[PDB]
């Protein structure tokens, strides 16, 4: 058996003995997903480039990648009938869907992550986290405030050297694959489990004069493992999404820590942050900003940031310990 | 107009008034970074999972991408009927073509760098250095040990987002994109140039017990500059191409020295260090190891290895002096 | 609102409070038919070709179009776990589907129509019909065996100048297009209408002398028009599918009547016929074998022929009439 | 080897030492197929139908797929610096390339023919015909009124199940396909012949009553053969196209005479009727107006039409007979 995640999210929601709503949800999500990984591997530039002479359309338009991601998937999202609360990245505001098309899911999402690589070709991908609206009240920005503790699905998909939707929810963690050829997503892997202790560390040293004594002292010890064991090598991309799967896959550990830049760290909460905790944990991997855990923390600003750690279950603690050490 | 790489092989080869046997591996590359570059994005994988039922090998039996992707290369090189010798990162000798395939041109290619990333989908390619024959006397597998210095052409495809391939010839480097659409790659930069200065330092820090003085030290002044500038970002992929690219196209610099564990560094000379270090000179770039030119080292073994520092001039010659005054 | 046909079928499914499984059956033919798309375009053949040195899969294996079609059709049908019979023109026998993944559905299907036209690269396709079983025996050979009025869903996929997916139901004849870049079907003509008279005559003239009074006064009509209007056009494709949808879109009339290398005509009842015929009649137009409706007749046999005439009302009550005047 | 199209144009160009304009033409030519065929398969049509928004132009403000492609083939042809003076079917008079674009060649081409199948999705394609000039004088529309006898190369590209591209030049005829995965044409027959005779025969019988008596003849006897052997079968997809390559592949014969309603045929002498002429001669076939060779007429109209039956050279040769006995 061949799964694709069309079937496989149908047989989720058959199970549950769902209304469809999610189903209708996670479908969309899908088609977004594919025709964002369709433009971003740059299908049809020869038309930008003039191999038509131009003509084509009439009058100055042109999206950039991340504008026609923000618009496919606001668009695709709406069409589902399965949302009333939809909080980008892009967008200043909540976008509160129109009544007409209203459903009882809210989704947090970046359109296209990894913004400083596009220009490179560098991975970049698209994060989002979903809630059921938990108020009787008119859909509003306050329900997209919830902990991503309430998520009841997120992931991501990474546009790399290949294709891949991560999803979890209530059960587990899958991977598919993209098969472009066909425009299916194949499950690869079935309820992934990050390794306990990783032998990689993800962060941007560049920022090694900001950091608190308790990240400093954890990167030394990286470097000259205190038991003088073989020390971790250091991958960073600069693309959460590419650097937080391959901590899904190889294990080891990702940091964005507080720095003067930002002291609440870089990284949104409710549509960076959560989602990749929500998946690190129910992969048996954690997530915290050092001193409580991520997916607990009730947002007040759906633009509010956090700091974030993240990874193998063993190597966040023993930072997590450091932290415990100098408080 | 729109300019195709085919379109603009065929002038380079046109103006020269040469034979086009350079015309025809150009043509055959592209070809092969083409047919890579659709496997990488896994095209057709839903066959290996049991689409179409034959349910056997979901294991391996069948091509990993790197013996695929070397298939592709030395297959395509040959029937260029272009070239002498050849030599893959994946082969221990050099391969001699038979007489009746011969051509002038040697290659040396690692067909898909990048190996650690390949798991976990990060970014990858693939690195082709052009020499011209010296000898008279039978091709072996010395006619691929000339200096970077004399290559005639080197370049790379970079397996991102998007597929670009990268062409540097004695006039200069340019780069086209891949549109998978009608499989064609564009131009789509012309005449790239290198920034003088970057502000991006790539390493991988997690040798950093095993980094020399002058590394050490530089490192230190990318994270607390003396001067009170703006820190450094960092930056590495953990893959050569990738890492090459953004430093092309964003400037910075990009360094794999010796550690004490590799002594000569880790990189390879012949299809790794010097095609990139080509393509970063020809675009007003540096490659040093540290001591040396890279494209002057004057090769004694097809798989030598060599410690690499590259990228922006001014940050290059900022690193060679830190090597000169620690005598 | 776009509508993409995975779309369609979840909202149609949620619309009649389904169990889901016939939206699962129809998830799983969409993926079969881009599957078979992605081959017929032939997707891959530089392999067949040697572009990668054969190599590849070590002993001999490839299929035909028509093996490949055929066993995705069947494994992605069984993979959905919706049908319990399954009837193939290439399977001598019904297939009884094993109990762990039998569902409710009968299926009968051409996984590939249109042979003749597959070697000159003129269009082909897939053609299907499915009821719901109607027996609590085993499923059996019988379960296929109902007249095409007992039809719940039947359509084809056309495999063109570009690819169309025709479904109808009860409710009526919807086309989705393939866009192939994101393997996705729009929907881009609702609630489908065949006009009521076309000026098209689709029918193998070769056969000229084994016709009937009747065919033959209507082919002299549509020559040599009796009111002196003027002369059809004629088109015959040689492939059903293509000269089916053509009479859908541009209406007009397709004749497979009865001759003397089959008195019962050439075209099989159960996997051609009947679902064209539902198609036609749900789209307001008609099928007649030349004296009774195609969608009433009882089969007996899974692979029986059936003489068929189908497209506009008036131009098939045209024929019938001449038929009822020769009776 | 597999030998690309690419590769084929190329050596071809080496061998006869030319100056590579004819190989600059036809990589242009290539280039351009895959971009309509690209476009004729709807890639990207979901964003035409609003899958990101922007949703006004569902009518038609946006480009038909004839003009899209008229524009694809003169815009590359012109960027190939080959070419001096285009005829195209959409054009009323011949386009004069500018002098900083101006090559040697005259280009006649029927961007997408097969215009009444374009809406029903039945196989169109692309047709070629290229002249040496023969004037010293500045280039202008008589240039392109030479005999196809005198054409230097002509072909076709069909899309239809697959996309093939057929090129007849001096030496033979050559079947490319295209695999749309990398975007590249394979050949996959070479030195093709048609066969002395054939079993088939194509025409649109709906002019019966405008035939002369030859044609009428003629088809009676594919129909009942005095001599009581097998009647032909019949086909006639509508696009010449495609029922030129069924006629090049299958054997047989394919009719668009003169009727009186259209006197001197239907089918336009430059760039339908010589180009497939041109192909039908080189495969060892025919192609006549029943009087006189297709490729000799000396056209004095750009959109000249005439009379053509082409095909196995018995069944061509027996119509000959035919019409000379009629007087
Ligand atoms: O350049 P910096 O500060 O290292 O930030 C990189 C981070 O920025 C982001 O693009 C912001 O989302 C993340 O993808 C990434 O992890
Ligand atoms: O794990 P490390 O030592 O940082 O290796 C990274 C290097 O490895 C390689 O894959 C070796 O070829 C390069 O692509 C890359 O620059
Ligand atoms: O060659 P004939 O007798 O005209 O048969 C053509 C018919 O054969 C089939 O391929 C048999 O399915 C149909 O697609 C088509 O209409
Ligand atoms: O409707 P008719 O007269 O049979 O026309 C068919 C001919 O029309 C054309 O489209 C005219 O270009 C050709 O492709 C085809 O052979
Ligand atoms: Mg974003
Ligand atoms: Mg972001
Ligand atoms: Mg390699
Ligand atoms: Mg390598
Ligand atoms: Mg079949
Ligand atoms: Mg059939
Ligand atoms: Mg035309
Ligand atoms: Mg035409």
């Amino acid at each position: 058996n061949i799964v694709t995640l069309t079937r496989f999210v149908m047989e989720e929601g058959m199970k549950a003995r769902g209304t469809g709503e999610m189903t209708q949800l996670l479908n969309s999500l899908c088609t977004a997903v594919k025709a964002i990984s369709t433009a971003v591997r740059k299908a049809g530039i020869a038309h930008l480039y003039g191999i038509a002479g131009s003509t084509n359309v009439t009058g100055d338009q042109v999206k950039k990648l991340d504008v026609l991601s923000n618009d496919l998937v606001i668009n695709v999202l709406k069409s589902s009938f399965a949302t009333c609360v939809l909080v980008s990245e892009e967008d200043k505001n909540a976008i509160i869907v129109e009544p007409e098309k209203r459903g009882k899911y809210v989704v947090c999402f970046d359109p296209l992550d990894g913004s400083s690589n596009i220009d490179c070709l560098v991975s970049i991908g698209t994060i989002f986290g979903i809630y059921r609206k938990n108020s009787t009240d008119e859909p509003s920005e306050k329900d997209a405030l919830q902990p991503g503790r309430n998520l009841v699905a997120a992931g991501y998909a990474l546009y790399g050297s290949a294709t891949m939707l991560v999803l979890a929810m209530v059960n587990g963690v899958n991977c598919f694959m993209l098969d472009p050829a066909i425009g299916e997503f194949i499950l690869v892997d079935r309820d992934v489990k990050i390794k306990k202790k990783g032998s990689i560390y993800s962060i941007n040293e560049g920022y090694a004069k900001e950091f608190d004594p308790a990240i400093t002292e954890y990167i030394q010890r990286k470097k000259f493992p205190p038991d003088n064991s073989a020390p971790y090598g250091a991958r960073y991309v600069g693309s959460m999404v590419a650097d937080v799967h391959r901590t899904l896959v190889y294990g080891g550990i990702f940091m964005y820590p507080a720095n003067k830049k930002s002291p609440k760290g870089k990284l949104r909460l409710l549509y960076e942050c959560n989602p990749m905790a929500y998946v690190m944990e129910k992969a048996g991997g954690l997530a915290t900003t050092g001193k409580e855990a991520v997916l607990d923390i009730v947002p007040t600003d759906i633009h509010q940031r956090a700091p974030i750690i993240l990874g193998s279950p063993e190597d966040v603690t023993e930072l997590l310990e450091i932290y415990q050490k100098h408080a």
